[PDB]
């Protein structure tokens, strides 16, 4: 990157940018030093590819974003826990606060959950793992509340209660993942305000937990949930992370009406995480195990009917989120999609989850089919017809949204290469990962045979 930004108007992304590609000598630290003049919360985004740079790069680059970090940690105790952590996972083969126990509870909180998940592998069937699991998380509040928080949470907070008795695990797997509700109080700035004490004492299980809850009868009492997946690297599916949320503000930017759900991760450890789960939305597998109907019908039973604006709204819903769920695998070359990994919200949106298998990343054995967003002869009837009122609607949004992408390659790239640097991930492999990304976004291709490229995408899907 030459210098010669000499013209113009600084973003974070260029930032990041010039950080991460100018080999020009006095520039990195210069880029490090304006890191400060930027909004707390855009640079946060970053923190990722901060830490990575800093892992696996030149002194020169460490010791720039060096002193960003350390005035941020100083300031905030959760952006502290972050980087602990991200060190962890980012390196492999490379008022007690600003005090040595400043983050200890918290680092025995995650490491009780993520023990309780350990546990778990003896028992060979999901319901036993949940009673057990039931039975070791009701311990947990002898501890509570304490100085903890759920990175999760946009908002600072005490957790002051888990409400073990609905905890859940979701598989019976060794490795099982668990879902958990989690009570928290909130804070102004989890910094200055001190713990708070005890009272020993659809998304409605709200209701019903508060209801039960001795601080329930709490103005902040806010409810929270995770799935702890206590085996599972994340590391990669925060990738997928941090590139659908980017394309949700691109799309914004540019006015396009797609609709996807990025949902938060916390990467613990290289064998660790935490997802916030997405609420309301049921699994498409599940709808026709439960309903035994056609996708269309269960709309049709659902939300409406024909000309209701249950069903008109439901299914134009359906219409963007589709469109944006596939213009994002597209691009990201997401695979091992199939009915568990694509739910339906009770509003009639699909959304994506499990994104382990990306880019250059694809799964074993399946030697006969690839594993991908299929667009299957039962959606094409929700909406529409091949020749349907808003089919035609389906494929210029996708249109839209792959014209305003070109527009801000740069900033969907930037993530992914940065990533890339000392990973032993799958989804890397050498330049073809990058070299593929940008091909896929066509920057040298006109609006016509964009249009057409889309034409040919469809149909490409439906096979």
């Amino acid at each position: 990157l030459l210098r010669l930004f000499e013209s113009k108007l600084f973003d974070i992304s260029m930032a990041i940018s010039y950080l991460y590609n100018s080999k020009e000598p006095g520039v990195q630290a210069y880029i490090g030093n304006r890191l400060f003049c930027f909004r707390n919360e855009d640079v946060d985004f970053y923190l990722p590819q901060l830490l990575n740079m800093y892992i696996h790069m030149d002194e020169d680059v460490g010791d720039a974003i060096k002193p960003y970090i350390v005035h941020r940690c100083r300031q905030s105790i959760n952006f502290s826990l972050q980087c602990a952590l991200l060190l962890g996972a980012y390196s492999s083969d490379m008022n007690s606060f600003s005090s040595p126990v400043r983050l200890a509870p918290e680092r025995e909180f995650i490491k009780s959950l993520m023990a309780i998940g350990k546990r778990l592998a003896t028992l060979p069937t999901k319901e036993q793992k949940t009673q057990r699991l039931i039975s070791e998380l009701s311990l947990l509040n002898h501890k509570l509340p304490a100085r903890v928080w759920l990175p999760t949470a946009g908002f600072d907070h005490h957790v002051v209660r888990v409400p073990h008795t609905q905890a859940v695990v979701l598989n019976s797997k060794d490795k099982a993942p668990y879902l958990i509700y989690v009570e928290v109080l909130e804070c102004e700035n989890f910094d200055t305000t001190s713990v708070p004490a005890r009272i020993p004492e659809w998304q409605e299980k709200v209701r019903r937990i508060r209801e039960g809850s001795p601080y329930g009868h709490l103005p902040n009492w806010r409810l929270l949930s995770v799935i702890v997946k206590c085996g599972d690297d994340l590391r990669q599916e925060l990738l997928a992370f941090q590139v659908l949320k980017q394309l949700q503000s691109i799309w914004e930017q540019e006015r396009v009406p797609l609709w996807i759900k990025p949902y938060k991760i916390l990467v613990i450890s290289a064998d660790s995480g935490m997802i916030e789960p997405v609420v309301n939305a049921v699994s498409i597998h599940q709808v026709k195990k439960q309903s035994q109907l056609s996708l269309l019908d269960y709309f049709l039973q659902e939300h409406g009917s024909y000309t209701t604006e249950a069903f008109l709204s439901a299914q134009r819903n359906f219409v963007q989120s589709c469109a944006g769920y596939c213009l994002v695998c597209y691009l990201l070359q997401v695979k091992d999609r199939h009915n568990g990994n694509i739910l339906l919200d009770a509003e009639g949106h699909i959304i994506h989850i499990d994104f382990g298998f990306i880019l250059s990343s694809s799964p074993r054995n399946l030697g006969f089919e690839t594993s991908a967003f299929k667009l299957t002869t039962e959606f094409v009837d929700v909406m529409g017809g091949l020749d349907g009122d808003m089919f035609n609607y389906y494929k210029m949004l996708m249109l839209q949204g792959l014209i305003a992408a070109r527009k801000h390659m740069d900033k969907v790239v930037q993530i992914v290469e940065i990533m890339q640097q000392g990973s032993q991930l799958p989804c890397f492999h050498g330049s073809s990962t990058i070299r593929n990304l940008k091909e896929r976004f066509h920057m040298s291709m006109t609006e016509e045979q964009l249009q057409l490229l889309v034409e040919q995408m469809v149909d490409g899907s439906m096979r």
